[PDB]
């Protein structure tokens, strides 16, 4: 079935720049049928840049999951033929390392809170830094050292980070760790990470807390 928007970035590859056609178009919006332009969802944020050197300030997906990418100057474009893709690199490949970072801090925090006395209840990510909402009794604060030097410990051995599908449903893993359901862009390997910057705590209620982490 070819009535999907074909996507690039699940196969990323790292690939920067891509050229796809161009299908139908509404106010702002762009269906397309190629593209390396992450749309949104799983707390990953929507990467920008230009299409044809042009603004791009939204990018989403429809129930079908088609990725329209509103763009600034849509005037500029037809409805038939062709285009040129360019995505913030930096902007992206620095939310693959916040998006991964994610993804081991779930396991650190296995190993150090133990696997099945916490639970993740929130997650999503900013440009810089990244949000783990969870639930555990203890304040967290007295590990945040502990998890912080076993979080860098795992970069710098590095591991890498396979991704697959099973059908319509896409995991992914880190070394021989958790394997996660997790539908965006992660770097190929967790050295390419860092360690720590920064890891907050702070309570958001109900009991549950928020640990909010830096990269360097
Ligand atoms: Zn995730």
């Amino acid at each position: 079935m070819i009535n999907m928007t074909r996507k690039l970035y699940y196969e990323d590859a790292y690939l920067k720049e891509a050229k796809g056609r161009v299908l139908e178009i509404r106010d702002n919006a762009i269906l397309l049928d190629q593209t390396i332009f992450y749309p949104t969802g799983g707390g990953q944020p929507h990467d920008r840049g230009t299409i044809n050197g042009v603004e791009v300030l939204d990018v989403y997906k429809d129930e079908e999951g088609n990725v329209w990418h509103v763009v600034k100057e849509p005037e500029k474009f037809k409805v038939g033929d062709e285009v040129e893709l360019k995505i913030d690199w930096d902007y992206r490949y620095k939310l693959m390392r916040i998006h991964t970072g994610l993804h081991l801090l779930e396991h650190v925090l296995n190993e150090v809170l133990g696997e099945g006395n916490w639970q993740l209840v929130g997650s999503g990510m900013s440009v810089e830094k990244g949000r783990y909402d969870i639930a555990y009794p203890e304040n967290l604060n007295k590990y945040k050292e502990q998890i912080i030097s076993l979080f860098n410990k795992y970069v710098d051995e590095g591991g890498e980070v396979k991704i697959w599908w099973e059908g319509d449903r896409r995991y992914t893993q880190i070394r021989d760790f958790e394997v996660i359901p997790c539908g965006g862009t992660h770097v190929k390997d967790i050295k390419e990470i860092g360690h720590i910057k920064k890891l907050k705590r702070s309570s958001i209620g109900r009991g549950k807390q928020r640990l909010e982490m830096w990269l360097e």
